């Protein structure tokens, strides 16, 4: 009846609140996804602890196929649920549970505007502008575990030089886009919130690949389906879509 | 045992193939869902029948509240999986597990080039050109069940006249958009086949919702959990991106 909700700070899906004193459980935060998850736990008649994941990961695994972040505080029973822009994906289908999407995007390019570039087979061809991705992210995984050429060719520019052209987290991303030649790869919602905000970058191209966010659980949850009963009616009723929009839109731009 | 596949005939998802001869079984078939079956199949080592839907029907609630198509097909368990364009919605996930989606779409609007309609709200707005949807389907139950103002009155032009604006199957919607002054509110991936190959009709305005076509199983199924990772496996590798194009490539229209 009080669920233990796993998350992560990741603008505009859960941000610190502002305020003149200092903040303290559920309170301490906002979002799309604390909108999400007030939604789903007035569909669904639950209460929830929202709770930072310690090592501030989404979850990946290792050499060894240990798993961190999100991922593994699921796999051991350390929440009930994730609520995150937490990428569905064939490695982590197979040691956590999703449900359905609540929101739907795909890989693109993060760059300038003005620019000759309009594809990534253009980033491909090339040396000079420098590309790359969030290291261990869901996209950079896209491209290590791609066999089409172009992906590959990108993947072997991406892990050179000890993987220089990677960064840690998408704001040192977007201020290397900023302020060098290089181009971000990089989920398209993010992409659209940053483009909203910044009048200088675009998304290049189109989305190279399709894929959602769901809340995640552990394997075997009661709750990964009448989650995604939920999402499907928040949907269909048009909620998410005015969630998205209330999240997104900027001040405009010139 | 092999499992028993329910279909129907939609175009480019599953077609009769053309010979001379008469054909038998599975060899009757072609089309962007026999090749992701065939794909399913391979990942998964099981063998199949398909059938096809003994009503024609993909699945929809009479006033008694009993189901009827591919849905009942799963629902009584006379079939495995249903493998077809059949959408994912609240109502649907209710009384049946559909994997993650291999395909994501919107409802969206078939009419005439060159015209000055724009949008939904332009139909909306007017009475002169008629509109509607293929009756209950998962486009006309959208419009049934909305509370946003534009789909509303939309529902009330639609519903109007013993339902005169509804038509019973795509292709009736398609033939009265090609004659007369009519549009249809379709889904999009429809939308996208029938203007590479009618060169005199567009797509009107972006997609005015989210959703996204999965496989069926009844409640319950291993297969499900089984047939989700699958399909991120093919989405991860480009297949699914390779099928689309496939099947849905005119080589005709400007
Ligand atoms: C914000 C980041 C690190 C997360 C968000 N979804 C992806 C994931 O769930 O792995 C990561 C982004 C990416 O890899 O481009
Ligand atoms: C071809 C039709 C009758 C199907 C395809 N998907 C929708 C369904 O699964 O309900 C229907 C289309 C629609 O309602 O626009
Ligand atoms: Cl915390
Ligand atoms: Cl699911
Ligand atoms: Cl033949
Ligand atoms: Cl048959
Ligand atoms: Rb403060
Ligand atoms: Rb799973
Ligand atoms: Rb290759
Ligand atoms: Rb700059
Ligand atoms: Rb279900
Ligand atoms: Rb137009």
């Amino acid at each position: 009846r009080t669920l233990i909700v796993t998350t992560i700070l990741e603008e505009p899906y859960v941000m610190y609140r502002k305020s003149d004193k200092p903040l303290y459980g559920n309170d301490r935060f906002e979002g799309y996804c604390l909108d999400l998850l007030k939604e789903l736990s007035n569909i669904l008649g639950f209460l929830y602890d929202v709770k930072l994941v310690p090592d501030g990961k989404y979850g990946a695994q290792n050499d060894k196929g240990e798993w961190n972040g999100m991922v593994k505080e699921l796999i051991d029973h350390r929440a009930d649920l994730a609520v995150a822009p937490l990428t569905i994906t064939y490695v982590r289908e197979k040691v956590i549970d999703f449900s359905k999407p609540f929101m739907t995007l795909g890989i693109s390019i993060l760059y300038r505007k003005g620019t000759p570039i309009d594809s990534a087979d253009d980033l491909a061809k090339q040396t000079k502008i420098e590309y790359g991705a969030v290291r261990d992210g869901s996209t950079m995984t896209f491209f290590k575990k791609s066999k089409i050429s172009t992906y590959e060719k990108m993947w072997a520019f991406m892990s050179s030089r000890q993987q220089s052209a990677l960064v840690k987290n998408s704001d040192e991303g977007i201020q290397r886009v900023l302020t060098t030649d290089y181009a971000l790869l990089m989920e398209s919602t993010s992409i659209e919130y940053v483009t909203q905000r910044n009048c200088n970058l675009t998304q290049i191209g189109g989305l190279i690949d399709s894929k959602g966010y769901g809340v995640g659980t552990p394997i075997g949850s009661p709750y990964r389906d009448k989650i995604t009963i939920a999402i499907l009616q928040l949907q269909e009723e048009g909620k998410l879509h005015m969630m998205k929009e209330k999240w997104w839109r900027g001040n405009g731009c010139p």
